[PDB]
């Protein structure tokens, strides 16, 4: 597996990553009690995953650059903006949590339901992200794509929180409405919140960092990535509720928090109207026997199945987008992440 | 009056700004609701201060460039440029209300405060940073200072950041230690959280906008700018208790959020081991008769007297630093701003 290959590297180069943002302090130690707390945050929130998201960077960029460019110097770059998509992702993810109310990510407890921490995460997530420019203009500011890169990462913060207004739009708390939540809304929704950063993004960064700057290249890489993104917070509503938590590393909430989740959506289609009365009773609230209600409603619906057959019929749609689009980058490029998402 | 004259047409672009950023709605309809509250974000957290940060970008401008390359277009960038700046304060503002649990901003209900909003402001303020950027590339793209301008914004960012990391971390609720507010440790607070992003920040997008990009040019800026912050955010503590709110906009917090004010600092040094221990049992807390005690103890030591003390002395000071510093820019740009802040 092309990822596993990559992955021991990377993860190592995490301690050279939390050195260089740490000796900032070097020169300025009257800023030490916050450096302090920098690496805190650091190790806490950026470490843990599977890093797919920072991996895919460096497996792409390992075929798209020939090998007689890949020195020594050329993978620390590569390591370098792969880890900035995981801190791109680790800000996400810790405002995301105070926003959804969440209890544990990763195994443990949410970083903003650690005691002595609370909303002081706010300023925490907004310092992952600065960390993602000093990394950037560290390793990057002599290379051509410099700029490129700079004005990727903003642009794709900018379509992330407009998909998470969307998302937090839609589910207004305490306000349950069900006719807001329709296929077209719940598409709109995933293609800003999820599918742009976690999929364009990381393979767009590799692109540049190999001289692909091309608006057609970019443009087909899209068409195949962004679909992909869509089936991915489709199987990530799906695991809220039907994943086991020891696995997924956290508990679920949307139901709870009254969001517009594919699985609602796909409800509402197949409901009688005494279903629907069940459904708009139950949903979006925290008692956890009106969470139990809706689970079983979606049991009784066979949700499950539909996932199933949806996630097959998404693979066959995506691998036809690859025949299509992929050309002229290798497909291996989009089979390797396809492997690693569906599997 | 400087600023007065170049006020009006600096409030007008406003409105350009903001019927530039709800054009992104055009050709993504789908994205409509996200833009009408990334509308009703602007219109309540960008309006309504003194603009003493964004027309310093204008006024600095007008000084710095020869009047023949201050055509039409220039202006209009340069008008940009100090909007961003309104924009950088407005994001930071938003996060910091909510972190310092505070009421009222510029005479109305803080954003967070607001029914409906809640903890979604958060989100709300990691847009208003993106909109920086997406300004910056629609109208300074092709500028030879566009790199730079985005470098500024990025690390004055990061520094304001690490600033409000050591503010909060000197101030933890429910825990009272005096022994940490200290002199030394209150001006590195101040530099770092509001002086680089206040001062330095305006003067310096001016200068890049002017090809002034030399490293001791910007020095000499600093050692005047970075002094002028730390007066101001001596007064905004010495407000915080003893400013009229009406004229202010908001209600004081810093003595409940157990803050190192310069107030506090100021009293530690002239406390009889008695009154350190009438501070020592009421400050912190959200009671209002124990505010009330804090605030008869600062009477009592006479501190209005000192801040009046220390602003005559702190504005000989920053008179004397224009005087060996300001060259080779003209004086004019940094007594115009002093006038403002110390009138
Ligand atoms: O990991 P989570 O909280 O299930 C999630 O996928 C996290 C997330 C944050 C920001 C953008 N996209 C997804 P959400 O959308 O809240 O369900
Ligand atoms: O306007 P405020 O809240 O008095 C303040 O000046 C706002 C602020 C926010 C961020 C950086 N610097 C100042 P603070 O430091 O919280 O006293
Ligand atoms: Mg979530
Ligand atoms: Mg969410
Ligand atoms: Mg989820
Ligand atoms: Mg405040
Ligand atoms: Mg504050
Ligand atoms: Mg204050």
């Amino acid at each position: 597996d092309v990822y596993a290959q990559e992955k021991q590297d990377f993860v190592q180069h995490f301690s050279q990553i939390v050195r260089v943002l740490t000796e900032d302090e070097m020169g300025h130690p009257e800023i030490g009690d916050a450096i302090a707390r920098l690496k805190e945050v650091l190790e806490y929130n950026a470490i843990g995953g599977k890093y797919n998201r920072g991996l895919t960077v460096v497996v792409a960029f390992r075929e798209l650059v020939e090998p007689r460019k890949q020195d020594a110097d050329s993978l620390q770059r590569a390591w370098t903006v792969g880890w900035c998509v995981e801190l791109l992702q680790a800000f996400f993810l810790v405002a995301d949590d105070i926003m959804d109310s969440s209890l544990t990510r990763r195994g443990q407890i949410c970083w903003y339901q650690k005691p002595g921490v609370g909303l002081d995460a706010i300023n925490d997530a907004n310092l992952l992200e600065a960390c993602i420019y000093r990394l950037l203009k560290l390793y990057c500011r002599e290379q051509p794509y410099y700029l490129n890169l700079i004005e990727l990462f903003l642009q794709s913060s900018y379509q992330t929180e407009i998909g998470q207004t969307l998302d937090l739009l839609t589910a207004p708390q305490g306000n349950v409405d069900l006719v807001r939540f329709t296929e077209k809304r719940y598409k709109s929704i995933v293609k800003y919140k999820t599918a742009f950063y976690s999929f364009y993004l990381p393979i767009a960064a590799a692109m540049y960092m190999a001289g692909i700057d091309g608006e057609k290249e970019h443009a087909n890489a899209k068409k195949i990535l962004l679909e992909m993104g869509e089936f991915f917070q489709i199987q990530d509503d799906y695991l809220d509720l039907f994943g086991d938590p020891s696995v997924t590393g956290k508990i679920g909430t949307d139901i709870q928090d009254n969001k517009c989740s594919w699985l609602v959506v796909q409800c509402l289609q197949r409901a009688t109207p005494e279903q629907y009365q069940i459904l708009k009773e139950n949903y979006g609230q925290k008692e956890a026997e009106k969470v139990a209600r809706v689970k079983a409603l979606y049991e009784e619906l066979d949700l499950p199945a539909v996932f199933l057959q949806y996630e097959e019929d998404s693979y066959s749609h995506i691998m036809a987008l690859i025949e299509q689009y992929a050309a002229p980058l290798p497909p291996a490029v989009f089979l390797g992440l396809a492997r690693k998402i569906y599997k």
